[PDB]
């Protein structure tokens, strides 16, 4: 079983996205702030991140994140422009794929992320 966790302050989309993952076969956290993912960034495989929550942006917080563990990051967030794009890559982001997304895709990334 593997486990993720899911940055979203977004509750209707954390909604019915915490299902679809669990009907994958997961184990996963939801938070939706940026003073919540510390506590929980050193329990999950891999972190599906959005960016604005109601703290600030989270980016600039990934690369202290990471240096805590090396966790495959997703961004997925409704900043969509090139330079943002640029931004959260190279903060550490193994990915990068904006909203609106698909499940598919988004899932196939996340089985992208968990082969090494
Ligand atoms: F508000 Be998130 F960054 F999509
Ligand atoms: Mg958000």
């Amino acid at each position: 079983k593997q486990t993720l966790l899911l940055v979203e302050d977004d509750k209707n989309l954390a909604d019915g996205l915490l299902v679809s993952l669990e009907q994958a076969g997961y184990e996963c956290l939801h938070v939706e702030r940026i003073a919540d993912v510390e506590p929980q960034w050193k329990k999950a495989d891999l972190v599906i991140l959005d960016r604005q929550l109601p703290d600030g942006d989270s980016v600039q917080h990934l690369p202290e994140w990471k240096k805590i563990k090396d966790v495959p990051v997703i961004l997925l967030t409704a900043l969509v422009t090139v330079k943002d794009k640029v931004a959260g890559l190279d903060s550490g982001a193994n990915d990068y794929l904006t909203k609106p997304f698909a499940e598919a895709e988004l899932f196939a990334r996340i089985r992208a992320q968990l082969r090494a």
